[PDB]
């Protein structure tokens, strides 16, 4: 499975979803997550995220390992999203800012 990590938070561009043949992205107020059981590892979503926030589960940075479990868990409670939407208003301002996990909304 592929995993959405820290730089997605407060950006949430949503270009990722248009690439997904199986529709396994789930939406939060300021973050997206992939469902690990539905994802087929097609990788088609990774070169298309402007925030370079998606990684193969085995290529997820040492300092972001907690996102693997977070994607699995929130994918069970958030609604599916299959259509591209406008990025969050100040996405450029937040793209590249580290430790944005402190800003994650449920
Ligand atoms: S790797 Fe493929 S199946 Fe998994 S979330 Fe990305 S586009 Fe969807
Ligand atoms: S910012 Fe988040 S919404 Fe999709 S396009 Fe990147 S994983």
């Amino acid at each position: 499975a592929f995993v959405v990590t820290d730089n997605c938070i407060k950006c949430k561009y949503t270009d990722c979803v248009e690439e997904c043949p199986v529709d396994c992205f789930y939406e939060g107020p300021n973050f997206l997550v992939i469902h690990p059981d539905e994802c087929i590892d097609c990788a088609l979503c990774e070169p298309e995220c402007p925030a370079q926030a998606i990684f193969s589960e085995d290529e997820v940075p040492e300092d972001m390992q907690e996102f693997i479990q977070l994607n699995a868990e929130l994918a069970e409670v958030w609604p599916n999203i299959t259509e591209k939407k406008d990025p969050l208003p100040d996405a450029e301002d937040w793209d590249g800012v580290k430790g944005k996990l402190q800003h994650l909304e449920r």
